[PDB]
């Protein structure tokens, strides 16, 4: 069966992590709360058996994932703390985001209030500005990959579909993986780059405000059909300034979308209330954002 060790020891760094609470699957990975022996500091551990990494291509992807992620550090990106291996497993030590992800928020709250959406989107955007500035395209921005720490700060994670732009104007021809909010240029196999992430952020904005994803259907291929056609619609109860921004991000032509750097200067942000922080009640109850308590 090949057992996962109770203690994970990085022979090089000489750190030892005690394996704790199981967190769930993450593709080939089993994930656990792991804690450092000396410092007692608690991380999220991504354990993937080498028995599922028999093929060089599968190994290369993981190798690249780490390559990309180890080089990144930002307030709104999941902290990369390390990786190591024994002959049976690959262990990746990541920032523990104790509030899980926006997917879990979405499932509890469905559509958010506008200022919550503004709050989360700004952090999503700041993180992605950072990525793009460092030539990295995430290519699978979704709610499940947008983790939340104890202070409800967004942390972009899971760089398994990410890719590094190596030269100016490079159109990536391939994307091994199936992103959730997949851009039409990927689906048509026309070649793609950074605008893929702005697409996804468009879908995320929609989802956060509407309470459901823009192109959802019962068949994944019928959904891809709709993306190709740009066949979505924004409910009337959505404000036009928000709606306008969604429309700019969800255009079939990638060159018509705003760049990541344009986004925070949109009316949606600059003329609406953006909370400095959200209370933990926001996991469960919609916030009214009152001006003074009782
Ligand atoms: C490390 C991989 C990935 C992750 C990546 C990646 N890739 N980057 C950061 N992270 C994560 C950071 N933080 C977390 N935090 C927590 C996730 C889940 C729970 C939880 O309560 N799970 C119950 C679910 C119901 N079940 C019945 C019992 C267990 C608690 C958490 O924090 C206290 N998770 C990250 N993930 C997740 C992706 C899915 C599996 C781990
Ligand atoms: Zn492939």
């Amino acid at each position: 069966a090949k057992e996962i060790p109770e203690v994970l020891v990085d022979p090089r760094s000489r750190r030892r992590y005690v394996r704790g609470r199981f967190l769930g699957k993450g593709g080939f990975a089993k994930c656990f709360e792991i804690s450092d022996a000396d410092t007692k500091e608690v991380f999220a551990g991504k354990i993937v058996p080498k028995s599922l990494l028999l093929k060089p291509h599968q190994r290369e992807k993981m190798s690249m994932e780490i390559s990309i992620h180890r080089s990144l550090a930002h307030q709104h990106v999941v902290g990369f703390h390390g990786f190591f291996e024994d002959n049976d497993f690959v262990f990746v030590v990541l920032e523990l985001c104790r509030r899980r992800s926006l997917l879990e928020l979405h499932k509890r709250r469905k559509a958010l209030t506008e200022p919550e959406a503004r709050y989360y989107l700004r952090q999503i955007v700041l993180g992605c500005q950072y990525l793009h500035r460092n030539r990295v395209i995430h290519r699978d921005l979704k709610l499940g990959n947008l983790f939340l720490n104890e202070d409800l700060e967004v942390k972009i994670g899971d760089f398994g579909l990410a890719t590094k732009v190596e030269y100016d104007g490079e159109r990536k021809k391939v994307l091994c993986g199936t992103p959730n909010y997949i851009a039409p240029e990927v689906l048509s196999k026309k070649g793609h780059s950074f605008e893929v992430d702005v697409w996804s952020i468009g879908c995320i904005m929609y989802t956060l405000l509407v309470g459901k994803p823009p192109f959802e259907t019962s068949c994944l291929k019928e959904t891809y059909l709709r993306i190709k056609k740009n066949e979505y619609s924004i409910p009337k109860h959505i404000n036009p300034v928000a709606a306008s921004l969604i429309q700019k991000m969800l255009q079939t032509d990638p060159t018509a979308r705003p760049t990541i750097n344009e986004l925070l200067n949109d009316e949606f942000f600059t003329s609406g209330y953006i909370p400095a922080r959200l209370p933990i009640t926001c996991l469960t109850i919609p916030p009214r954002f009152s001006i003074a308590p009782s």
